[PDB]
């Protein structure tokens, strides 16, 4: 009770509510927050309303000069982003990261259009007192969560002030930092020293309420810290016991405006100005060069007005989750949402994953990258002949229903792409583009890129944002395939013809090849996913996937050269993105390199680009070259890299499986695991890990992760083995839970829901859990209906389960009487004899066996069944049940 502070914080925990909220607010002065309260209300993101108060306290601390925020802001504790946003608008101030603790009882970020939210990134779900410090300009800090006792929230401001001087210390000359209990004693000795160190001053700001002490030791100010301290105890003792409460002075809140900024600093237009002025042309009504537009690494060309395109819902399927109670308490499951692909959702992912510049390699990589890749297409065309695919081939192997991609009103006339294909007008388009590509001209191959739709792990309490896809339209794509497809209709990166690929193989083969590779005698079995693969092909690796023109001639290589290098390597593409005040619009940007996700041989080349890049990491881990030889290649181990690559390279692939930008490697010792410079050099970077530190391998091949699944060997009841695709458990629920998108009726959730069933049964039959719930969505769906829907986005799901026929049929056909690794074709008769993985493998992949929750929903499971009937209505169904044995 000796100090002033104390004997305000007493006089407040012994108001009564009534008084405590009239004093609250007594001779503050306080924004107006009606209008911004409305606009939460109304999801208007774009009419410039901060997100909290705590963008007016800013406003004022800059006004007053008391900081000046510059470069990288960092903002520890940003809660809803209200300081994290008024920072953005600020000319000086080029680049945004806030930090915070959200979930259950805590503000987790906003996602706001404000003027330069372009330069802002908000990560929820950090514990910043165990985060590592990072260099930064500015540095904001604004924790300390208030309590009744005094000696609690001075140990909470302590543990502030002694976390934010590791940030300090890394060199922000600007800082703004919340000093919750000011007027306790190890505060103040902790203030005194620490302004000693950095400088600045204690402020009391004017919008604060009276319920607090809060201060803000502040980089801009100066000053006794006890003589102020002390100066605000007096204010607020003075609040107290008013005869006549008088309220707050209003003030406007700050209105921040909207629309993306500028990014400082950011050419040949020859092969491309054809397009751009074709567009420009066709869209010269609202044609304009936006100043304030965000791309950094692609160039930018101008932009017009569209309607926005995309979606943002999540909505649940009925019937799953009718038939998944427990997993209704699963954080995991439940806080799964669709990915949101307005031009909002997919622009805040593309300005961290996209517009990004991979570094070219440096000279002595380029050249063994260049022995590689000549080895590598030397030895894929050892057998195999090119040649162009056909009208007709392209005719029958499009999907009625690809893309028709309209880049030009021209390109709009068909409503599917089978009409396309079917009209006698459309080959007139293809030929004619295709006689200026023959004449090396290009002038309507043109991308879309927008948000691709997918079920994912949630953020900030709601959808992530979009990956970015794409692709070139119906004609540009039949152009692709006539020169380029050969690799994919003659299979090129088959495992039979390229050693490490694994082309063609649906998932039920992925696990035998993986127990093959670790048959072979070596070290640990590696495994590491490269971070955003298409975003890191430099145009070194497009130059060496360049040389399958050497392996043409006449009219199909000049076919192929204008897709190389009109397309592949000239590629101009179209985006939309949020202009100001709630329109957006299309922007017209171009770049040399990177790979485009829809181009229809980025398979094949990935396939191919991978493989390359894991021999050249064995010939390092394998002592062939060094960090010593990254800026100059020496003749001698040039040669010794040819030498390599001749005697050793066919065996070697087989050490692989490559499918895309999935690998894994199996190499001779365990110096792989160190074999990193080169692999950085290629700029091949590894996801999720330090860039020196080196990689995880695995003993147990069936631990190992390859294309989202790893693999289980178990022994059947007859005494025979499968090997299985085995993932998480609660994704797999998660999934099926998600509607992929508004307005469905009973009968179409309920053909997805019978689609994930039977993927369920012919995938993840060993799972429990999952069989148990596949036969009690089938059992609830009529038996007639048919399955609709997508259930997986991966190149080797084959959808078998796509089908009316009984799912013990169908087993049998893919793990018995295809499966080539399975000699005794005796067939399965019943479910029973179809094995499970062993309990310790199922519950660390999620199960829930075991459980008391489970165990009443398995007892219980004909009145969730009899639940769903009832919703879908009179039809005919059938007892799946009886054929687990619990139900018999
Ligand atoms: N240890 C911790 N690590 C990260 N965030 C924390 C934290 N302790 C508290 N927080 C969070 O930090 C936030 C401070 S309130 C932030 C207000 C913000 N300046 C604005 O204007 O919007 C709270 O939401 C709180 O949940
Ligand atoms: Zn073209
Ligand atoms: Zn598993």
């Amino acid at each position: 009770g000796r100090t002033l502070g104390e004997q305000w914080k007493e006089k407040l925990n012994a108001m009564s509510r009534e008084e405590f909220f009239k004093y609250r607010r007594e001779a503050i002065i306080e924004v107006d927050r009606t209008e911004a309260r409305r606009a939460r209300r109304e999801n208007n993101i774009v009419g410039g309303h901060p997100v909290s108060r705590g963008s007016a306290k800013l406003r004022w601390l800059v006004e007053k000069g008391f900081v000046s925020p510059i470069g990288k802001v960092i903002d520890l504790g940003c809660g809803r982003g209200g300081w994290s946003y008024y920072a953005a608008t600020l000319k000086k101030v080029q680049e945004v990261r806030g930090y915070t603790k959200g979930g259950a009882g805590h503000e987790e970020p906003m996602l706001m259009q404000s003027y330069g939210w372009n330069l802002v990134s908000l990560k929820s779900g950090v514990d910043v007192f165990y985060k590592p410090s990072e260099p930064s300009d500015t540095l904001f800090c604004d924790i300390g969560e208030s309590s009744p006792s005094p000696e609690v929230e001075e140990q909470r401001t302590l543990r502030v002030l002694e976390m934010t001087s590791d940030w300090l210390h890394r060199g922000p000359r600007e800082f703004c930092i919340k000093v919750l209990c000011p007027y306790m004693p190890k505060v103040i000795e902790k203030m005194e020293v620490l302004q000693r160190r950095f400088g600045g001053g204690l402020v009391r700001l004017p919008l604060s309420r009276n319920s607090n002490h809060e201060m803000y030791w502040v980089s801009g100010a100066a000053g006794n810290v006890v003589h102020a301290v002390n100066m605000t105890s007096q204010v607020l003792l003075g609040r107290m016991d008013r005869t006549v409460w008088r309220g707050p002075k209003y003030e406007e809140d700050v209105n921040l405006g909207s629309g993306t900024r500028a990014v400082g600093k950011g050419s040949n237009q020859e092969k491309i100005k054809k397009r751009i002025q074709k567009l420009k042309e066709e869209f010269a009504t609202t044609w304009h060069k936006d100043p304030e537009h965000p791309y950094r690494t692609w160039t930018y060309h101008g932009s017009y007005e569209v309607k926005a395109t995309g979606s943002a819902s999540s909505l649940v399927n009925g019937v799953v989750k009718l038939m998944s109670k427990p997993w209704d308490a699963i954080a995991n499951v439940t806080t799964m949402a669709m990915t949101d692909t307005t031009p909002f959702g997919q622009q805040r992912v593309f300005k961290e994953k996209v517009d990004t510049k991979a570094p070219e390699p440096p000279a002595g990589a380029k050249e063994v990258l260049n022995e590689t890749t000549n080895w590598l297409w030397a030895y894929l065309s050892r057998e195999k002949r090119p040649r162009l695919c056909t009208k007709e081939e392209f005719i029958k192997k499009v999907n009625s229903n690809a893309a028709l991609g309209a880049v030009f009103a021209e390109q709009n006339q068909w409503s599917t792409a089978r009409e396309a294909v079917d009209d006698p007008r459309f080959w007139e388009m293809v030929d004619e583009e295709r006689e200026n590509h023959l004449r090396g001209e290009c002038h309507t191959c043109i991308y879309n890129m927008m948000g691709k739709r997918e079920k994912k792990p949630g953020e900030f309490g709601k959808a992530k944002g979009s990956r970015a896809i794409w692709f070139m339209w119906l004609g540009a794509r039949y152009l692709e395939f006539e020169a380029l497809g050969f690799l994919n209709e003659d299979h090129w990166l088959s495992r039979e013809n390229s050693g490490g690929g694994v082309e063609g193989s649906g998932v039920q083969k992925l696990g035998y090849i993986l127990r093959d590779i670790a048959g072979k005698q070596g070290g640990k079995m590696y495994a590491d996913d490269t971070a955003g693969w298409d975003t890191r092909i430099t145009r070194t690796d497009l130059e060496n996937e360049a040389k399958v023109l050497e392996l043409l001639d006449g009219e199909h290589r000049m076919l192929a050269r204008a897709i190389i290098e009109l397309t592949y390597r000239h590629k101009v593409v179209k985006v939309m993105r949020p202009a100001a005040e709630g329109k957006t619009v299309m922007d017209v940007i171009s770049r040399e390199d990177q790979r485009g996700s829809g181009q229809v041989v980025t398979y094949a080349l990935n396939t191919f680009t991978n493989i390359a890049v894991q021999l050249v990491r064995l010939m390092e881990a394998e002592g062939v070259i060094g960090p010593q030889h990254l800026e100059q290649l020496p003749r001698k181990n040039k040669i010794a890299v040819r030498t390599w690559l001749f005697e050793n390279g066919e065996e070697r692939v087989t050490r692989m499986a490559i499918s895309g930008d999935d690998c894994v490697v199996k190499p001779l010792d365990d110096r792989f695991a160190t074999a990193l410079h080169f692999l950085n050099a290629m700029s091949k970077v590894r996801k999720d890990i330090q860039e020196w530190k080196p990689s995880h391998g695995w003993h147990d091949w069936q631990q190992v992760p390859f294309c989202s699944n790893h693999f289980q060997e178990i022994v059947m009841k007859d005494g025979r083995s499968i090997v299985v695709p085995c993932r998480g458990q609660d994704e797999l629920i998660g999934r099926a839970r998600i509607s992929p998108g508004a307005g469905w009726n009973v009968k179409d959730t309920a053909c997805l829901a019978k689609a994930y069933a039977q993927m369920w049964l012919l995938l993840y039959f060993h799972r429990r859990d999952l069989r148990l719930m596949a036969n009690a969505i089938c059992s609830a769906v009529p038996v007639d209906w048919v399955p609709t829907g997508r259930t997986s986005w991966s190149i080797h799901s084959k959808g078998e389960w796509m089908t009316t026929e009984d799912m013990l049929q169908v087993w049998n056909r893919v793990w018995i009487e295809e499966n080539e690794w399975m000699m005794d074709k005796t067939p399965i008769t019943s479910w029973t004899d179809v094995p499970y993985v062993g309990k310790r493998e199922d519950i660390w992949c999620g199960s829930l066996i075991g459980t008391r929750s489970r165990a009443t929903w398995a007892e219980n499971i004909y009145a969730a069944i009899n639940q769903v009937r009832a919703v879908i209505g009179k039809e005919n169904y059938v007892d799946y049940m009886t054929s687990l044995r619990r139900y018999e």
